[PDB]
């Protein structure tokens, strides 16, 4: 048990199935109608569902099998695909997510619970490509908008029901290593952009965030000292338990994704080490474990999984 990720937790996308593989393939074939492709989403999600549910998960997902990220956003006022362009105000009104929610709400039941992911707001301020003229000449009221948008946006996922979403942000490991652009700066700009993004966060609302490549040193600093979020899903190699965790905050739990969720291998030894090492710089008893990213051969998938769940088990709950 538990309330925030859990022990045995998961970043959130799964393999796409050959049913949802062969659809999306007759729709831009033009043989299947968007509102027919829907139906079968809806009959493979629920396959996932359960699945998830027979590996002893807690949280369940969709599998982003309906395509979270640039769907996300370009369905955000003021933006729109063409990468997304913003050529109007940002604002948050009636997007098809809400309704994608309540349909997996509705397969998780009420002994399990629905994780959402979306991407973060900091997303679409890189990805994206600023083209209205106010937002372009400051930049201050480009983020407070884009930050309202997300404060409409995750209030739209409450009233639906979500009590558990995931911001996947992707934005942060390109300044980790290399390079420059704007260094030194832009932690500060997305800091106060997700802080402000989920400023009116309800109570028994968990937000984690995935911060995909991994919790490097740079990035380390604002992010486990500054970023006001419940967890983070950190993702690690099997060769590296840097002491960056400024995590003084006992209920900001980090999930270890110590399992490769691509190739297949793998020690259990090392990822016991690995988490214990951890243990020592934060308490076990707010350390979490899930496969290092999100799943995109079936079987492996969820075999990887129950690893996740067993290895879990034996390791939490004292």
């Amino acid at each position: 048990n538990q309330v925030a990720p859990f022990y045995a937790d998961h970043v959130g996308s799964i393999l796409r199935t050959k049913g949802i593989k062969d659809a999306r393939e007759k729709f831009q074939s033009g043989e299947i109608t968007a509102l027919e492709l829907r139906k079968i989403e809806n009959t493979e999600i629920k396959y996932i569902v359960e699945k998830q549910k027979e590996v002893g998960l807690k949280s369940i997902t969709d599998g982003e099998f309906r395509r979270w990220h640039f769907d996300f956003l370009e369905n955000l006022d003021g933006v729109e695909g063409y990468s997304v362009k913003i050529t109007g105000p940002i604002d948050f009104t009636t997007h098809p997510f809400i309704e994608d929610f309540i349909f997996l709400k509705e397969a998780v039941g009420d002994n399990h619970v629905a994780k959402q992911t979306i991407p973060s707001p900091a997303m679409l301020h890189y990805r994206g490509d600023i083209e209205y003229q106010p937002y372009l000449d400051d930049a201050e009221k480009f983020a407070n908008d884009l930050a309202t948008a997300y404060q409409k946006a995750i209030q739209a996922f409450y009233d639906a029901g979500c009590r558990y979403l995931q911001l996947d942000d992707t934005s942060w490991s390109y300044l980790c290593s290399d390079e420059g652009f704007d260094p030194e700066t832009l932690q500060e700009t997305y800091k106060n952009l997700i802080n402000e993004a989920i400023k009116h966060k309800p109570a028994d609302m968990v937000i984690t965030m995935h911060i995909c490549r991994g919790g490097y040193g740079p990035v380390a600093e604002t992010l486990f000292g500054k970023l006001n979020i419940d967890g983070f899903f950190l993702e690690y190699d099997n060769e590296r338990f840097a002491p960056l965790k400024y995590v003084t905050r006992p209920d900001l739990k980090i999930v270890l994704g110590l399992i490769t969720s691509k190739t297949g291998e793998e020690d259990e030894a090392a990822i016991k080490a690995r988490i214990e090492e951890a243990s020592e710089i934060v308490p076990l008893s707010q350390l979490r474990l899930s496969p290092q990213c999100g799943f995109a051969t079936e079987e492996e998938q969820w075999d990887k999984l129950r690893y996740v769940v067993r290895l879990a088990n034996d390791i939490w709950g004292e």
